[PDB]
């Protein structure tokens, strides 16, 4: 008796004092005091300030600067693109149920919301799959007589939204479900519920295979990989001072996105060894939903790693922001 079953919700509280409420119809306060949702509301008034701008500024430079429209760079447009989903469909959304202290757009914004909150987050992780790809073709050169053009570019934008839509859109259909979760103002999966009507279970498996396990897998291969090949080529070219400097800069920038990256990946490998062991307890209003809570940080660091780091954008940004001038 963990918490509130109701149609199309798991409240992660018990109703044995009969307090609890719908979270489509009236506030949560049970599962957290009112300044406690405030402070959800300011940490998304924190990630619209931020994400919003650094997001816009990327897709806003590249229109300004021919330098930067390069086929290598679609992806991390689709990047900029991605995050400004979650930043309009989840934070956003997410900033005004909270001041509300639930999720007042009912069942149906509730799909809504979790569609594009998910979709959002899961094209921009493929975008760094697909990205790890590209450099790795590029550089450790796989493929014999191969060229990496416009048409590639395309697909592997299109491939991001094949597999976003491959988790976002079977919750609409019957495939799990998009339920309020944690403190009940943003919509998601249905991590919380054995729900048997829409085979919970095996879309948790499919998520934790399919997009959780692959993508670690493709990124730690293609950027080790690289990281090999760079090194290989520098060591017989050691005379390079410049070759030498290019080596480390290089494998410098691959631990920092791998890093980032496991610190997005790390917590939700963490909660779901507290859930293969110590299956038994509860789990508060914040358990399983601290991996999401911090991985909307990605929506920031993400662009300031693979765009606000490239020497290319950098500059074009500082042209475009200073009226054209230094
Ligand atoms: C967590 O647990 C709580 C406690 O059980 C649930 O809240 C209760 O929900 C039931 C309905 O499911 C509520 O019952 C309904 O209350 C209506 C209003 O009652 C108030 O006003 C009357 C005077 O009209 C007072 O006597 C009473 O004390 C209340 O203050 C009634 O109009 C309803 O009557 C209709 O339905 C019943 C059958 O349930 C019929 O017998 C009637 O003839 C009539 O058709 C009904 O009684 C109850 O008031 C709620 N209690 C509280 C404390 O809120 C939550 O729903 C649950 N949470 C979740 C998420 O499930
Ligand atoms: O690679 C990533 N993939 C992500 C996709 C996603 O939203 N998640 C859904 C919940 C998920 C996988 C992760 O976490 C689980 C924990 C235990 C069992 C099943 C699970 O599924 C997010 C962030 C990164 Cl870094
Ligand atoms: C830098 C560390 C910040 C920690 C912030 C913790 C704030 C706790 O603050 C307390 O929280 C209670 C919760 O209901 C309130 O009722 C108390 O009035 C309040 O003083
Ligand atoms: C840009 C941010 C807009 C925030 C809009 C918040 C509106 C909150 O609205 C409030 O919700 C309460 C229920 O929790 C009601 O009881 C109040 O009557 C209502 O004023
Ligand atoms: C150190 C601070 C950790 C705070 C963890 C808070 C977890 C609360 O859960 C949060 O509820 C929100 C409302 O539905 C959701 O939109 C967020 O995705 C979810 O993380
Ligand atoms: C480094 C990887 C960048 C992308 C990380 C995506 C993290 C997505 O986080 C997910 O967001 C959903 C919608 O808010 C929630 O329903 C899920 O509970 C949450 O895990
Ligand atoms: C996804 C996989 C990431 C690969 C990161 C490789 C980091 C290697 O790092 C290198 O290791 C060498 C070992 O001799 C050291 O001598 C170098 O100083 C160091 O740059
Ligand atoms: C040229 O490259 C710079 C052009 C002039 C820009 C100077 C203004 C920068 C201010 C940005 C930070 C504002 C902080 C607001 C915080 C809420």
């Amino acid at each position: 008796m963990c918490g509130t079953e109701g149609p199309n919700f798991y409240v992660p509280f018990s109703n044995k004092t009969g307090v609890v409420r719908s979270p489509f119809e009236a506030p949560q306060y049970y599962l957290a005091e009112p300044w406690q949702f405030s402070m959800l509301a300011a940490y998304m008034f924190l990630l619209i300030m931020l994400g919003f701008p650094i997001n816009f500024l990327t897709l806003y430079v590249t229109v300004q600067h021919k330098k930067l429209r390069t086929p290598l760079n679609y992806i991390l447009l689709n990047l900029a693109v991605a995050d400004l989903f979650m930043v309009f469909g989840g934070f956003t959304t997410t900033l005004y149920t909270s001041l509300h202290g639930y999720f007042v757009f009912g069942p149906t914004g509730c799909n809504l919301e979790g569609f594009f909150a998910t979709l959002g987050g899961e094209i921009a992780l493929w975008s760094l799959v697909v990205l790890a790809i590209e450099r790795y073709v590029v550089v450790c050169k796989p493929m014999s007589n191969f060229r990496f053009g416009e048409n590639h570019a395309i697909m592997g934008v299109a491939f991001t939204w094949v597999m976003a839509l491959a988790c976002a859109a079977p919750p609409l259909v019957g495939w799990s479900r998009y339920i309020p979760e944690g403190m009940q103002c943003s919509c998601g999966i249905d991590y919380y519920t054995p729900h048997e009507e829409t085979n919970n279970e095996s879309f948790v498996i499919y998520m934790f295979v399919v997009h959780f396990i692959i993508p670690l897998i493709v990124i730690f291969f293609c950027y080790g990989q690289l990281v090999f090949t760079v090194k290989e080529a520098a060591a017989q070219q050691q005379e390079s001072a410049t070759t030498q400097k290019a080596e480390k800069e290089v494998t410098r920038m691959v631990i920092i996105m791998v890093i980032a990256f496991l610190i997005c990946w790390l917590p939700y490998a963490g909660v779901a060894f507290y859930i293969f062991t110590h299956q038994g307890s509860c789990f508060g209003p914040i358990f399983m939903t601290i991996p999401a809570f911090f991985a909307k940080t990605s929506a920031v660091y993400n662009p300031v790693i693979y765009i606000m780091m490239n020497k290319q954008f950098r500059n074009c940004m500082v042209t475009t922001l200073c009226c054209g001038k230094n």
